[PDB]
C-alpha cells in the first residue's frame, strides 16, 4: 500500500512533534466541593483526592472515587477535594 | 469526500494506536510542605491535593487553591500535599 | 507539494480534535493499600496522597514518597492512599 504507507509515515512524523508539545501543556485542576451533612460529591469528570469533615471528625471514607462520606454521628459538613486533568493548561 | 474520509480514518487509527505510548511518560509527582502553625502553602506550579493537621484535627480548608488551613484551636503544625504533572526523563 | 501540504493540514486539524477528546478519557485513579503493622507502600508508577493508621493512631509520615509509616507504638494496620493517571475508555 505505497500511498497508505507514505501517508502513514507522514502522520507518524507529525504526531512525533504534536504529542510532546500538547502533553507538556496538560495541567491539573483541583477544587473543593463542600456540603452540609455527611456526604460531599465530586463532579462527573473528576476524582476524589481527599476529604475533610467538620466538628474535627477524623473518620471518613471515599465511595467509588466520587463521594466523601464523613462517618461521625454528629457531622455538620463534609468536603471533597476533586481533581481532573485540564488540556492546554 | 471519499479520499478525505479514508485519510481521516487513517489519522484516527494511527492516533488511537500511538496515543498510549505517547502519554506513558506523564505522571503525578507529589511532595509535602509542612509548617509550624495553622497554614502550609504549596509552591507556584503545583496543586493542593490534600491537607493534614497536627494533633487530632480532621477539619481543614484550602485558601485560594494554594494554602492548607487547619481549623481546630491550637494546632501545632500543618502539612499540604502538593502535586504536579511531570513528563519523562 | 500541494497534496503533502493538504494532508499535513488535515493531520494537524484532526490532531486538535482528537487530542482533547483523548485526554477526557484519562482520570486520576486512586486506591488504598492496607498492610498489617506500621508500613504500607504504594506501588511503582503511583504517588502517595496520604496515610491512615486506624482509630487508634493519627501520627504518620511518608518515606521516600512511597511508604506510609504510622508512628504510634501499637499499630494493627497501616493504609496508604495511592494515585496514578489511568485511561478509561
Ligand atoms: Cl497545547
Ligand atoms: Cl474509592
Ligand atoms: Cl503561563
Ligand atoms: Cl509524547
Ligand atoms: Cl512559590
Ligand atoms: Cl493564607
Ligand atoms: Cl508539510
Ligand atoms: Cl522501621
Ligand atoms: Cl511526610
Ligand atoms: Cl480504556
Ligand atoms: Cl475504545
Amino acid at each position: 500500500c505505497p500511498i497508505d504507507e507514505a501517508i502513514d509515515k507522514k502522520i507518524k512524523q507529525d504526531f512525533n512533534s504534536l504529542f510532546p508539545n500538547a502533553i507538556k501543556n496538560i495541567g491539573l485542576n483541583c477544587w473543593t466541593v463542600s456540603s452540609r451533612g455527611k456526604l460531599a460529591s465530586c463532579p462527573e469528570g473528576t476524582a476524589v483526592l481527599s476529604c475533610s469533615c467538620g466538628s474535627a471528625c477524623g473518620s471518613w471514607d471515599i465511595r467509588e472515587e466520587k463521594v466523601c462520606h464523613c462517618q461521625c454521628a454528629r457531622i455538620d459538613w463534609t468536603a471533597a477535594r476533586c481533581c481532573k486533568l485540564q488540556v492546554a493548561s
